[PDB]
């Protein structure tokens, strides 16, 4: 379930938190990769791990949130002032590092659909949990990928107008930005943006695009209902791998998730139901 580590154990796991194992500064603190051997913890198989240094009832609750499309929380360390979390390591890292490549040759249409479906299943599970788990803003980088490009959600369960909107890159739900109201439907909005990114291969907000195209959502929304002009939106790298019907339906799923009205947005289980026939 959840293992307890000491700092000394996590030093052995991470080579004393060597900068060679530094993975990046995350939303909640620095992240290091590590390796647990078969003998490190009884009942835990040898595997690569991510160790997060955070800059608890909640952590025990996070250890009960088990699902094939959530990153596994393996354990934790609370020692001195320090709070560390130990996660399964996602071999291919976050979706944003693959999706916005110029060519993204390892992400053909069916792999993108598989990623959209797994992310939707993870979010549906979180939304249907004993306590609703909702993100502050569901973004591309909350989707991590294993070696088979299986999607697993990360950082799950972990104001005034200016502070809500400052530094957002297009994933925060409209109603959260303007009123601060956060519900499961706010995640669905961000999921819809990521789905548009998967269909187009373009970042939600790109300042280097022409001003009419800088916001993916505003630019794409009028074409999502136009089946003959949907190819303006679709990733040119995907040409030939989808039918017009398949692209139109996935675009309609995205269209519904990015509705400005939260009441129009689907439940994530309905998104799963809509996308699986495409695969
Ligand atoms: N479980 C994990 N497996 C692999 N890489 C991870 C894991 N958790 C976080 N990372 C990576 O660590 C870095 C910072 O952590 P995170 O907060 O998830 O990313 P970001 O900085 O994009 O918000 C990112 O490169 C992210 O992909």
């Amino acid at each position: 379930n959840l293992h307890v580590f000491t700092i000394a154990e996590l030093r052995a796991v991470t080579r004393d938190f060597s900068m060679t194992n530094f993975i990046g500064e995350g939303g909640f603190g620095p992240v290091y990769k590590g390796y647990v051997h078969d003998k490190t913890k009884p009942g835990l198989a040898a595997q690569t791990v991510a160790v997060k240094l955070l800059d608890q009832t909640e952590v025990f609750f996070l250890g009960q949130l088990r699902h094939p499309h959530l990153v596994k929380l393996i354990g934790y360390c609370y020692e001195d002032e320090h709070r560390l979390l130990v996660y399964e390591f996602m071999t291919r890292g976050s979706l944003e590092k693959h999706l916005f490549k110029k060519y993204a040759a390892s992400l053909p249409w069916s792999t993108r659909l598989k990623i959209a479906i797994g992310a939707a299943k993870g979010l549906a599970f979180l939304h249907e949990a004993e306590k609703p788990v909702i993100y502050r803003d569901f973004k591309t980088s909350n989707i991590l990928l294993d070696s088979d490009y299986k999607a697993k959600l990360s950082d799950f369960g972990l104001t005034h107008v200016a502070a809500r909107v400052m530094g957002t890159q297009g994933y925060a739900a409209p109603e959260y930005i303007m009123t601060g109201h956060l519900t499961a439907k706010s995640d669905v909005y961000g999921y819809g943006v990521v789905l548009l990114e998967l269909l187009s291969g373009r970042k939600a907000v790109d300042k280097t695009r022409p001003p009419r195209e800088q916001s993916l959502v505003e630019w794409a929304r009028p074409y999502l209902t136009d089946a003959r002009r949907l190819d303006r939106v679709m990733d040119p790298s995907l040409a030939g791998q989808y039918s017009t019907r398949a692209a139109h339906k996935a675009a309609a799923v995205a269209h519904q998730c990015v509705a400005l009205n939260p009441k129009s947005r689907p439940h994530m289980s309905a998104v799963v139901d809509a996308l699986e026939p495409l695969l």
